């Protein structure tokens, strides 16, 4: 089947704050998994037409990437932090869904999260 839409990343109706949180998030959390060498497969929606992956929109029904976080931290989509994090969540997840255990994706992934567990452990106070 053909991919979806991607995620939508900016509302002009949703409320907008900053808070020590996001701001975190997108300074230090995401800034830090964007930079990793293993980024790259993660830094958009996954193309599984051209990829070729069967079935993947039928396995992954909440897809999630850090391009899409990125878009949504930068226009102000998320009043909570904890909506961000259970995003960069659902792309781990998905990733450990649809892939088998120990294969090259599914280490990338393992490597950005333990990425990210380590700033996160570090995330200001609400
Ligand atoms: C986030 C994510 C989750 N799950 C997957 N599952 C995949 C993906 C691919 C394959 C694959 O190619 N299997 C071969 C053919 C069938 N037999 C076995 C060998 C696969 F089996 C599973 N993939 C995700 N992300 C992702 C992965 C990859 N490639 S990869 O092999 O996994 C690796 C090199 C190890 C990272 C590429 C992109 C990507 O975005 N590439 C281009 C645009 C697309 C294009 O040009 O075709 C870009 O960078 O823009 C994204």
């Amino acid at each position: 089947s053909m991919n979806p839409p991607p995620p939508e990343t900016s509302n002009p109706n949703k409320p907008k704050r900053q808070t020590n949180q996001l701001q975190y998030l997108l300074r230090v959390v995401l800034k830090t998994l964007w930079k990793h060498q293993f980024a790259w497969p993660f830094q958009q929606p996954v193309d599984a037409v051209k990829l070729n992956l069967p079935d993947y929109y039928k396995i992954i029904k909440t897809p999630m990437d850090m391009g899409t976080i990125k878009k949504r931290l930068e226009n102000n989509y998320y009043w909570n932090a904890q909506e961000c994090i259970q995003d960069f969540n659902t792309m781990f997840t998905n990733c450990y869904i649809y892939n088998k255990p120990g294969d090259d994706i599914v280490l990338m992934a393992e490597a950005l999260e333990k990425l990210f567990l380590q700033k996160i452990n570090e995330l200001p106070t609400e």
